[PDB]
């Protein structure tokens, strides 16, 4: 399936198999969680003209970040559209990396893709670890 502006997707960690999930505990924290077709596990993509924004299908908040980009920066739901660069992974072209634009920081399921439900999604410097790679497909 092709990723296209206006469409809504789930985003699955290649290492863990859990998906990017807007925590039901606080409707703010971004975690890895097993997929149950929740709307808090579905993200509406928009191409702005220069980057992607990801809108929570349940809350209407956007996938964004907790502070300035760094190793360990938490992802959180934010009010305003937050722009991402999204590229195919170089080794596995069916998967993707999601970067803060013009940085080397990409989404990373913490604990090296810890499968535990509630594992935070964070930024980390880009490297080959598969917990930084994600499939994007229909809910
Ligand atoms: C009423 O308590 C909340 O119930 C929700 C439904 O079971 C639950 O939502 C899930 O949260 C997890 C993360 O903890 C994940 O986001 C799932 O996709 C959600 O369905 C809340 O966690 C419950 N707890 C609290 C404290 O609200």
């Amino acid at each position: 399936t092709q990723v296209s502006s206006g469409q809504t997707y789930k985003i699955t960690n290649v290492k863990a198999g859990t998906v990017i999930d807007l925590s039901g505990e606080d409707n703010k924290s971004i975690i890895g969680y097993p997929y149950h077709s929740g709307k808090n596990q579905q993200w509406t993509f928009n191409w702005t003209g220069k980057a992607w924004t990801l809108r929570s299908a349940s809350s209407g908040s956007y996938l964004g970040i907790e502070g300035t980009p760094a190793d360990g920066t938490r992802l959180v739901a934010v009010n305003d559209p937050f722009e991402w660069h999204i590229w195919r992974d170089e080794a596995n072209e069916n998967a993707f990396r999601i970067f803060v634009p013009f940085t080397n920081y990409n989404l990373d399921l913490s604990g090296y893709g810890d499968t535990t439900p509630g594992t935070p999604v964070q930024l980390w410097w880009t490297w080959e670890g598969l917990h930084q790679t994600w499939t994007i497909d229909r809910p």
